[PDB]
């Protein structure tokens, strides 16, 4: 009776998320799909008695089955210490992830249409891909030379570079780095993207002041295209174009959306992910990490663990929690396995899943965050909104027409 | 009788914001204003003449007089260069001028209640300044081996070598920046000089958290600067200096109502692609608190001049040029505790906003209301139409006193 669903690799995570995750799989996934599921539990009190092995675990399995569906997880501080009685502060769990399987993070976020834009000529989504997390910074005390070097590995004449001369006073001084081979992955990780989309991809740079550094981007995305991609693009309709960052914000705002954006200096969590916070979207934005084999994917939501909400849940008290960037961490993970297996079935299911989400919001069942987009973020009345389990429900239901209408 | 407005440098430039310029001192500034004006063309023609030194001079004049009122002008490239048959690809006179004055760029777009905000919230402008990458030291590194960072003490008592990276499996590129203590300072004495001047809370925004020794110097020389210099008047007008993290002020931001100063340690693109460039004033402040230089966001708007020049009909912004001389005016007054002319680029502001609340106002203006592809002919005024409505309203705002 159920779609087929292949191998997946599950992470469970902290907090409201942790509810809200469970909520998808017993209400939108399990009743309709059969997955081999590859079940690991990141929850900080799991992750602090394997002393982060279930981090590592989690990682090589989705390297392995090439499908990953992460819960947002609690990335410990001296705080949450006190709390857990925590053994170690230990490392990001995305940190690790990244680290161990690679790839660009691509962020979108989730368009309906009766719920504002910050830029409202935004009709289809703005897809941002992007790699000072890398620098090395100190403070310069007083006079003296600061001078940037490399030496070759194979014993050869090293090369010195002045970096400043500093006569009177002090200051500060940093170094930064990019290797070719993750500007490489970054590339091919943006075209088989655009690809993946049907949509056309830019990529930012400022190689006009950074004439060697940025010149690096630009030239190595320009040699992978004509020799991996021009012809496959040309053959979608679509293409790819470098932009000098100026032009290309100002390019994006007079844009309709629909493109794939690689951006060079990018601060998601600022040009994104604090706009969204700032904006009231966060619960719209998703997350999926890229790998450069265009076979392995790991999928998520961009905002957090929402432990604000968290703790009222825990306090008796009634919570209105946007579960979309959850659920489509799912989708996005199913609509991968789909494309791998050349499974039509769970393709539709997914595409069917993103659509009865959008849907439900734009026939007016919705999430509190949602309201306060509309009405404005302290305008919300409780009429207007539905509680986090109410929503679930509504969209569960929706979920079974959508389904028995189909057949046809 | 005319004001007395007193000492003025004046940069004259090119294309469309030339014609604008001219429009704006005959019918807005020479009726009501005698200025003793110290006037240099940077019209790429004349700086091709003079070989670019009309640039550094006007720099210098702006330097002895403190106010300086800056047309917008063509910064060469190789298209340029053939068009105007130029000596050589002059260097942007922005540029010429930042460099010999210093200082910081402030920039702050113009609210009417009738023209729709990026964030509705925001009903008070925002004033934004950055630090000015320029100078940085990038190169290739052409296969594996490690790239270092090294500090040697004039002294040579000591040498400290940091690991930049150790490249081991192939090639890439590496670079190297810096600041130099004073720069930083300078950035703070312009910032709170700003925040003095306009009445408003300043912020610094930094990523202390991951450059926690580079941008905790900005956050430690600002905190200095405001403890021994500026709490004490800062206090006397009931405003605040504070550090934000870049990721919580952006947020904070986004959730205010605008009327803050926001210094930035990391906007007329965003103005671009929004369709407001010409709604939005540029101020070179310097750290001194006496030299102003003040100028439109935007460029010469070559693409409006093009059609000009084939008769055809021209809708563009004069605000940001207006707003280039209230600011200069406004500062000029300040410095000579000048009631007039204090009195007289208030009042253009006034009737300027005054003028488009009224529905009086540019294409561009219009297009921000109902969206260009809705935009009628009857929905806009061109930019000669609105020149000569600004002038009927000016008259009238000035006649009742
Ligand atoms: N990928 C991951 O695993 C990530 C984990 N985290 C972790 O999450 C924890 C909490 O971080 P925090 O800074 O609060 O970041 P969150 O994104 O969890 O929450 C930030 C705020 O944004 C709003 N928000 C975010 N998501 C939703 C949603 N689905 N529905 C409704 N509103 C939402 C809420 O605003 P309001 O309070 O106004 O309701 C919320 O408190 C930390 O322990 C951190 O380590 C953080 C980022 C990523
Ligand atoms: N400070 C200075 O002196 C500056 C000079 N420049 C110079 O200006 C020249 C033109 O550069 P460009 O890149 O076109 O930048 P501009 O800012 O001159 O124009 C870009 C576009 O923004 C819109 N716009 C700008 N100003 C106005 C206005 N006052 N009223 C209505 N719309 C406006 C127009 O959009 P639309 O086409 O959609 O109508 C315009 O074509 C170049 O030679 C450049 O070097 C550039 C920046 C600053
Ligand atoms: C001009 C410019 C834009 C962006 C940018 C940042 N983040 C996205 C996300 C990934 N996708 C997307 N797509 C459609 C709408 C939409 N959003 C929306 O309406 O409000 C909330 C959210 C964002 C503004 C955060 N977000 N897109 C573009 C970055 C730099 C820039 F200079
Ligand atoms: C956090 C954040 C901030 C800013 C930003 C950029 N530029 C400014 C300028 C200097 N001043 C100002 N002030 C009030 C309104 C206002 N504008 C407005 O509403 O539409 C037009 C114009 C600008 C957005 C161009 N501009 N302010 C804020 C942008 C995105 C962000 F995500």
């Amino acid at each position: 009776k159920k779609i087929s669903g292949g191998s997946v690799v599950e992470m469970q995570g902290d907090e409201m998320t942790r509810i809200i995750w469970e909520l998808i799989k017993e209400k939108l996934i399990f009743p309709y799909v059969e997955l081999d599921l590859h079940s690991y539990d990141l929850g900080i009190e799991n992750r602090d008695a394997t002393n982060d092995q279930v981090t590592k675990d989690a990682a090589e399995a989705i390297k392995k089955h090439n499908v990953g569906v992460k819960c947002a997880t609690i990335t410990p501080d001296e705080k949450r210490v006190e709390e857990f009685k925590l053994k170690q502060m230990w490392k990001s769990p995305n940190g690790t992830i990244r680290n161990i399987l690679g790839g660009t993070v691509f962020r979108e976020a989730i368009i309906c249409k009766n719920i504002p834009r910050l830029v409202s000529g935004w009709v289809k989504p703005i897809i941002i891909g992007h790699h000072q997390y890398r620098a090395t910074d100190f403070v310069v005390p007083g006079p003296g030379k600061v001078e940037i070097t490399y030496t070759p590995s194979d014993g050869t004449q090293k090369v010195t570079y002045l970096v400043h001369n500093f006569e009177e006073g002090g200051g500060v001084a940093m170094g930064m780095y990019n290797q070719d081979k993750s500007i490489e992955d970054f590339a091919h990780s943006s075209f088989q993207m655009a690809l993946s989309k049907g949509w056309p991809l830019y990529l930012s740079t400022k190689n006009t002041i950074l004439k060697k550094y940025d010149g690096r981007f630009k030239d190595i995305f320009q040699e992978i295209y004509d020799k991996q991609y021009k012809s496959q693009f040309e053959a979608q309709k679509i293409w790819y174009e470098h932009r000098l960052i100026d032009d290309m914000v100002a390019q994006a705002m007079k844009s309709e959306g629909g493109f794939i954006w690689a951006c060079k200096n990018y601060d998601g969590d600022v040009q994104s992910d604090s706009v969204a916070q700032g904006y009231g979207s966060l619960g719209m934005m998703t997350s999926v990490l890229v790998c450069p084999d265009g076979k392995t994917v790991e999928a998520e939501a961009a905002h957090g663990t929402v432990t604000r909400h968290y703790r009222m849940y825990q306090k008796g008290q009634e919570t209105s929690t946007n579960p979309i960037a959850s659920i489509f961490a799912w989708t996005r993970g199913l609509a991968h396995r789909a494309k791998l297996d050349n499974n039509k079935e769970l393709a539709f299911f997914a595409n069917a899943l993103e659509e009865v989400s959008i849907e439900t919001i734009e026939a007016g069942f919705m999430t509190k965050d949602l309201a306060a987009c509309i009405k404005g973020l302290p305008n919300v009345q409780r009429s207007d909104y539905l509680n986090t389990f109410e929503f679930m429900d509504k969209l569960g239901e929706n979920l079974k027409i959508k389904l028995a209408q189909a057949k046809l």
